[PDB]
């Protein structure tokens, strides 16, 4: 499947930047979670063990984000067992991801 090669002019996960945010890259919708999914489809095609770790590069950005930044918040909650939910990619992706039959937040 897919022997012959193709390319056109279109938007990749790489312009997107970290989970750390965009300024102009995105604004008006989320490009972080928006691609999110996106990173998935195509690695998960191979495999799906593997599908986390496309985003797993991504999604670091918030991951420490929120334990470093949030840290000053209390400091003692903020730690790798809490962040993995404390943030609201937990939930987000768990929209789109799940929800994602029929992807309309976007």
């Amino acid at each position: 499947k897919q022997q012959l090669q193709e390319h056109a002019p279109s938007h990749a996960n790489l312009d997107v930047k970290w989970l750390d945010g965009l300024r102009a890259g995105s604004m008006a919708l989320q490009g972080d979670v928006k691609v999110w999914m996106q990173n998935l489809e195509d690695l998960h095609t191979r495999r799906p063990d593997e599908f986390t770790a496309r985003l797993q590069q991504s999604t670091d950005a918030l991951y420490s984000h929120l334990e470093a930044q949030w840290a000053k918040q209390h400091g003692t909650p903020p730690t790798a067992s809490d962040v993995v939910g404390m943030p609201q990619w937990q939930e987000y992706t768990a929209m789109l991801r799940e929800r994602f039959a029929g992807l309309d937040t976007i």
